[PDB]
């Protein structure tokens, strides 16, 4: 993948197959990003459906078509306006005993001889965190699991991230049961003039959406502090911090994103027609040579570091700051807890947007 980028960013950083449009450069790709008024990321019909989806004309949809991820301002602005606060910085800051608590408690029933650590690690804590965050019980944890391997990119349901089914249909059956026993910020939606299918959408995607990003977050720093043998030097230079975002930065859990033109409008040396879908390269604009030096290279304490990992602009991960939280824990506590680690095996998440590890089985000295 990163030699294709490493061309395309050589020869067209905005390209079109015939189809699609696809973005490499991060000049370009930040461009779009941020200007939501003419690249939309209304592609789910969510605007033009809101009036019916509120005074009962729509009465069954796809609840995870309708969120604040596949909407523009000012719909986009007053969903995300609900739950800003409490996934701030500030307000997370509380949980950092909870989440400590958690990850060694998980550290614990890891066999160092041999084991799987995005089963024993990366995969239960972002699940556990945001199960204490929302109030929201995690009743069966194979449940919870399988709810969280329905995110994946549709092909070609272009807003949607959802995976469908009798999965699914248990997670509404899980949610509408347990609206009433949330947590303030799920209170709010639920006492908001939302429709109900905009409330289950909301509550879906605050619950589930974020814990394999963030599992793959997990699993990529220990891929590659690992590989290029970064880990004492991170933990004697106290490097997490900047490591972290070198990560995020050299392994996005998120290669990409989309969207589609409201006006005929120009990028670069192009002109992209009204109706257009634009392929967004997150991946391929973390290492532009113009914004990262030696962008190729992992280096542990980058800076500056202003990749595009979270996105860019309003639609900027709400989850980010308790993503790099959680993992700025995990780690940490990793790193103190064992010496010396050996990969005995990987086995990779196969699709195309989403990128991480569905098994990383290690070896460990015990410490
Ligand atoms: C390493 C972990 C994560 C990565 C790499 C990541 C990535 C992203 C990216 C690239 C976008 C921009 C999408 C776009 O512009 O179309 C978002 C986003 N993400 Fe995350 N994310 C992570 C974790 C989380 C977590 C933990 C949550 C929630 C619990 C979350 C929820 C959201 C939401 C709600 C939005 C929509 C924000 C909006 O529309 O204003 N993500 N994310
Ligand atoms: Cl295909 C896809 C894209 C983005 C996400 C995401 C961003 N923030 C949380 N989840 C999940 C799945």
């Amino acid at each position: 993948m990163y030699d294709w980028f490493s061309e395309m960013r050589k020869k067209d950083p905005v390209y079109y197959d015939g189809n699609i449009w696809q973005v490499f450069s991060y000049r370009y790709t930040k461009e779009v990003l941020n200007n939501f008024s003419k690249f939309s990321s209304d592609l789910t019909g969510y605007h033009e459906r809101l009036e019916d989806l509120r005074n009962g004309k729509i009465r069954f949809d796809i609840p995870t078509r309708y969120t604040m991820l596949t909407s523009d301002p000012p719909l986009h602005d007053e969903l995300r306006s609900m739950s800003a606060d409490i996934f701030s910085p500030q307000k997370l800051q509380t949980l950092e005993t909870f989440i400590r608590e958690t990850t060694r408690s998980l550290l614990d029933s890891i066999d160092p001889r041999e084991d799987d650590i995005v089963k024993k690690l990366a995969v239960p804590l972002p699940i556990i965190v945001i199960s204490k965050i929302l109030g929201l019980p995690i009743e069966d944890k194979e449940k919870f699991k399988e709810w969280s391997d329905l995110v994946a990119f549709r092909l070609g349901k272009p807003g949607e991230i959802f995976e469908l089914g009798k999965k699914y249909l248990e997670l509404i059956g899980y949610v509408k049961d347990h609206l009433n026993s949330g947590t303030e910020v799920v209170s709010r939606v639920v006492n908001s003039n939302l429709s109900d299918i905009e409330k289950l959408g909301y509550i879906i995607l605050l619950l589930i959406a974020g814990n394999e990003t963030t599992t793959n977050l997990i699993s990529n720093s220990v891929i590659d502090f690992t590989r290029f043998n970064l880990w004492q030097r991170i933990r004697e230079e106290n490097l997490y911090l900047k490591a972290i975002e070198e990560a995020l930065r050299y392994s996005p859990p998120v290669m990409r994103t989309v969207r589609k033109t409201k006006e005929r409008v120009k990028l670069g040396d192009q002109t992209i027609e009204e109706g257009e879908y634009v392929r967004v390269w997150i991946a391929s604009a973390n290492r532009d040579e113009e914004v990262f030096h030696d962008g190729e290279k992992f280096i542990p304490d980058r800076n500056p570091n202003p990749h595009l990992s979270f996105g860019s602009g309003i639609h900027l991960c709400l989850g980010a700051p308790l993503a790099r939280l959680e993992a700025r824990i995990a780690i940490e506590e990793f790193s103190k807890r064992f010496r010396h680690i050996e990969i005995l095996d990987t086995e990779k998440v196969p699709n195309e947007v989403l990128n991480g590890y569905k098994r990383l089985v290690v070896r460990l000295k015990s410490n």
